[PDB]
């Protein structure tokens, strides 16, 4: 597997034999946020 | 200017300093048509 990485647009791709495989863009997050990561409430309550 | 090219994609990408300046698709025309050069049918018929 081949990945190509274009920076100026933050876009990849890669390939397996000249055919495309996957495709979106990635790059760096500059600034976490470690709430994101907080568990959403669940919508049902299971209390049993 | 740097000029990368996904042939898998057949995308292509020009950049100055980091900074994106031109995107967009490219690739070979497989079978050339003569056709496609005909001059369209003129707006005006008769300008006269």
């Amino acid at each position: 597997l081949e990945v190509r990485l274009l920076e100026a647009s933050r876009a990849f791709e890669v390939s397996e034999n000249g055919n495309l495989v996957v495709s979106g863009k990635v790059y760096q997050w500059d600034d976490p946020d470690p709430r994101l990561f907080d568990h959403p409430e669940s919508p049902t309550p299971n209390p049993t």
